[PDB]
């Protein structure tokens, strides 16, 4: 579908079994949820946000439905106020921005 | 245009005669730049992202041009560790998200 910028692009995510919302966010990198236990081994990380550097888990090949469409790919864990969902994610769902 | 995002969707702006680099970023409700000047009274504001709070300078009604789309909006100026374009701005350049 096509996604408006008027409000946040804001879209139902699964992942796990797990129901919640996420930005769709053209910026991110990665992709940062908010904080849970997924399985597999995990790496710590510094990213930059544009307060400065926080740090965060990476789990790898996670799976996560994005707006019906299927995903598999990094997630990163962190002290995020918001489910971010990034490129690296975004790329495979076949997302564009356009005008 | 359309732009994927395989790399960092990153665009030439038009600013008081200044060119430079900035990134579409649908994650993000306001446009933040750099250090520079800009005319006007502006007033002093909080914002907040990852990694917390970013004190900024806000100027409102600046013209801006991006990727040849003109827009005059609001420009927050600060030490963001980069360049973006906000909601605030691509939705007055007719920018969406499509998959
Ligand atoms: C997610 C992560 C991988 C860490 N990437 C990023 O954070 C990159 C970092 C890049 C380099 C530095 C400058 C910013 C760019 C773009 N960002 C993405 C980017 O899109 C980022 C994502 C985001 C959304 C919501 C909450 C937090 C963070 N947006 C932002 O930082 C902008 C700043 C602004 N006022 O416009 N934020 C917000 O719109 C915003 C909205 C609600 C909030 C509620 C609580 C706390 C913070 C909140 N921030």
């Amino acid at each position: 579908p096509q996604i408006t910028l008027w409000k946040r692009p804001i879209v139902t995510i699964r992942i796990g079994g797990q129901l919640k919302e996420a930005l769709l966010d053209t910026g991110a990198d990665d992709t940062v949820l908010e904080e849970m236990n997924l399985p597999g081994k995990w790496k710590p990380k510094m990213i930059v946000g544009i307060g400065g550097f926080v740090k965060v888990r990476q789990y790898d090949q996670i799976p996560i439905e994005i707006c019906g469409h299927k995903a598999i790919g990094t997630v990163l864990v962190g002290p995020t106020p918001t489910n971010i969902i990034g490129r690296n994610l975004l790329t495979q769902i076949g997302c564009t921005l356009n005008f």
